[PDB]
């Protein structure tokens, strides 16, 4: 890197030998032939209803006047009765008592920090307060409000659209990856932090916004950490941009310092007392204990809804059916009030999200009707369900973990932090004195649980982050002003990986491939695989595989019904090719037979998750549009062609050649090309005899090291496709890999001369 790296046939240029790079160059030239247009202009309504209001000199009183008026200032329409009822209710939120104090701070500072307990009205009200003082629409801009969580962004936008008496997708909208609900009319845009990051990649100054509100900063996601850095600089280049940092942690010092001694507004807490119940003994099996305590609460405690925290969608759906079924049994057998039960988790469709806010069912019984929401930690600080009085806290969540010594992420179910435990308990005290049932000991809470979780950036593989920073035009990656810097070595490794992928050249600059990959909301390996696929004559099939990989395991395997579940899977299963299996299932899911059969019944009878398949369907559609937009041809070859499956395996390889494992000759296990790790094929797939080399999607770390979602690949293909990576010079000494790598190359040379 110091002097220009030299390349040669023995140590080749990864960019020059990248098949996907070749595709990107073809696509780039096509685009350069018909340069795509610019963003459609924003549009707004102005009939003088804002006359008399002066930007940045607004008051709560003036705003209230408009809100109290008969006609909606942002539109031309009469305010509805629904609106007025919602209006008087939300005016009770703690944030309203400080509206004027907030405006003052907003008016006199470019950056401010805003802290308050969840439920106090931060996400719903504040951005509305800003619309009145900022009148962004009259100056041709919007205001962004960023959420770490998709569900918070979607549901809160739906609510705020109601609070503003406008249509969702119009004046108030949301933007999520693969799911956009905005238009030329949108003024207030709730969105994931990931999506604003992506907007910034296209427009470094985020010129479309006059105010950016980074919310739930206390979660310290990668995306908000990056946005905080970026915005700390953008703010020097645009005096017209205002920035609000919102957080639930009444801790602000560190944030204020980071943002050049920015001022702080704190909302006093209004939470009612919450009585804490602990288990006397350690609880080995929390699910059934959680279920038991929900039913006990419902049968014995007075009115008040229940919030149960679980860990993931499968577990949650399982608990929904068990609690639902036992609830019904309690009505008929003991005369309990009705008990409604709702799931909440990351992938829920919007309609279903909205169900959690439904009133508890009325009892015609004399015993209280009651709602149970069974939620992931979305319900920890990201949103509130009015009427919760009881929380059940098993003490676990799904957390990203990184391993520097093995260089790999993995999502594990792990004990929560004490701060998280505190937040969960707090949800019980929003409306009245509540109770929180912790499925662990008081000792464990006081001495075992870690105080605070580490920021995501310190628990992350940074290959996506590096490509993003590069796209943002950041050259000095080491000195990017992170609030908590990652270890330099994780960054270096990411740069190297991106170079091998040919997204960056050896001097750290974007290639045509890197530039194009940055246009897809996908991990670099996936985007590269997709980009190159038309060069392998199978972009239609790679399209579906990438969509299928962007979604949870689709196959349902009940513990008590394994045999039939497996029978069903084998209908689609491809030997030595889990990746092909995904293609089969999706193709069948889209079949006329399936549709004729009744799609939902079809998935159920086939042990398939309709929710995941439908999400894959939408993702495929959105990806196709990107491919049309950037001129990546949609390719396929005849299924009857001896090269069909070959092409697919090769395209997979072009992206995943660094996630390859070779069959251990002596130990009858597997060894990974990168880092030389001993691993076993995950139990969920059966290896065939001719599968000496496999490409794997995932590294799973239970008690042993497993490799999951594998497809066989010919070694000569790896060498042919990624010569720079499969150069024995950088290969450590012997075990089986280098050794049999040499053998492969020998065999390959030996074949040339004869002819
Ligand atoms: N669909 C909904 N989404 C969010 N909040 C709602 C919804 N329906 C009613 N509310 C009410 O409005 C408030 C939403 O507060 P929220 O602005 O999300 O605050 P914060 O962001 O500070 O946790 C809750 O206190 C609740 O009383
Ligand atoms: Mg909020």
């Amino acid at each position: 890197m110091g002097s220009k790296r030299r390349f040669s046939s023995e140590h080749p240029d990864p960019v020059e030998t990248s098949i996907p790079e070749q595709a990107a160059e073809i696509a780039e030239e096509l685009s350069k032939q018909h340069p795509l247009p610019s963003e459609e202009p924003l549009v707004h309504h102005d009939a003088g209803e804002f006359k008399g209001l002066q930007r940045h000199h607004t008051s709560a009183e003036e705003a209230q006047k408009l809100e109290d008026g008969k006609i909606n200032p942002f539109t031309g329409r009469e305010f509805t009765p629904k609106y007025v009822d919602i209006l008087k209710i939300r005016r009770e939120l703690p944030v309203h008592a400080q509206r004027d104090e907030f405006l003052k701070l907003y008016q006199n500072n470019q950056i401010m920090v805003f802290v308050g307990e969840t439920g106090s009205g931060k996400t719903t009200q504040i951005p509305q307060f800003v619309l009145f003082d900022e009148m962004p629409h009259l100056e041709n801009t919007q205001v962004a409000c960023t959420q770490p969580r998709r569900v918070a962004a979607m549901s809160v936008a739906q609510r705020v659209a109601e609070e503003m008496d406008v249509k969702l997708g119009e004046e108030v909208g949301y933007s999520i990856r693969f799911e956009n609900k905005t238009s030329n009319k949108t003024i207030l845009k709730y969105m994931t932090d990931g999506m604003l990051l992506r907007e910034a990649m296209e427009d470094h100054d985020l010129s479309r916004y006059s105010c950016i509100i980074l919310d739930e900063a206390h979660e310290r996601t990668l995306a908000t950490d990056i946005l905080m850095g970026l915005l700390k600089q953008v703010v020097k280049r645009r005096p017209d941009l205002k920035i609000i940092i919102m957080s639930a942690t009444l801790d602000a010092e560190k944030f204020q310092r980071y943002f050049n001694d920015a001022p702080l507004l704190a909302v006093p807490g209004r939470t009612y007392p919450v009585e804490l119940y602990y288990t006397p003994e350690f609880q080995r099996d929390y699910l059934d204990s959680a279920i038991r305590t929900v039913l006990q609460i419902h049968a014995t405690e007075e009115a008040g809804d229940i919030l149960l925290f679980l860990t993931g969608e499968d577990e949650i759906e399982d608990a929904v059916r068990k609690i639902s079924l036992e609830g019904d049994q309690l009505v008929r057998e003991e005369g309990c009030g009705p008990l409604s039960v709702y799931p909440l988790y990351g992938s829920l469709p919007p309609h279903q999200q909205q169900r959690i806010f439904e009133p508890a069912p009325e009892s015609h019984n004399g015993r209280p009707g009651r709602k149970v929401v069974i939620s992931t930690n979305i319900a920890e600080t990201s949103l509130t369900i009015d009427g919760i009085v009881y929380v059940v806290d098993p003490g676990f969540s799904k957390q990203k973990v990184y391993n520097p010594r093995i260089r790999v992420e993995s999502l594990l179910v792990s004990p929560i932090s004490k701060a998280s435990a505190q937040q969960r308990a707090g949800r019980a005290g929003r409306t009245r004195p509540g109770k929180c049932f912790r499925l662990y000991t008081e000792e464990a809470f006081q001495k075992e649980l870690i105080e605070q979780s580490y920021p995501e950036i310190l628990r992350s593989n940074l290959s996506s982050t590096v490509l993003e920073l590069k796209k943002l035009g950041i050259d000095d990656l080491v000195h990017f002003d992170f609030m908590d810097p990652p270890a330099p070595e994780t960054m270096m490794r990411a740069l190297e990986e991106l170079n091998y992928l040919a997204c960056l050249d050896d001097e750290g600059n974007l290639t045509p491939l890197g530039r194009l990959a940055s246009q897809f909301p996908l991990d670099p390996m996936l985007a590269v695989m997709l980009i190159g696929s038309f060069e392998f004559q199978c972009s239609q099939e790679i399209l579906t595989i990438v969509a299928m990989l962007s979604v949870p395991n689709v196959f349902i395997r009940p513990t008590k019904d394994k045999k039939r579940a497996d029978d069903a899977k084998n209908i689609f299963a491809h030997p030595d090719g889990d990746h092909i299996t995904l293609l089969n299932v999706y193709h069948a899911f889209k079949s006329d037979e399936a549709y004729e059969y009744g799609i939902h019944k079809w998935c159920r009878d086939h042990y398939l998750n309709y929710r995941s398949l439908s999400a894959a369907d939408n993702i495929r559609s959105q990806l196709e549009r990107l491919m049309n937009r950037y001129n990546l041809e949609l390719n396929t070859t005849d299924y009857e062609s001896p090269k069909y499956f070959d092409n697919i395996r090769k395209a997979l390889a072009s992206g995943f050649f660094m996630q390859v494992a070779k069959k251990r000759s002596g130990a009858k296990g597997y060894i990974t090309v990168k880092d030389n790790q001993d691993v076993l094929i995950h139990p969920s797939t059966v290896l065939g005899h001719d599968a000496e080399w496999v490409i794997y999607n995932e590294f799973v770390l239970t008690s042993k090291n497993y490799i999951r979602t594998v497809t066989s690949v010919r070694p000569e293909w790896l060498i042919e496709i990624a010569p720079a990576y499969y150069d024995l010079s950088n290969f450590q000494k012997g075990d089986v890999k280098l050794s049999l790598e040499r053998i492969k190359e020998k065999v390959d040379r030996l074949n040339e001369l004869k002819q």
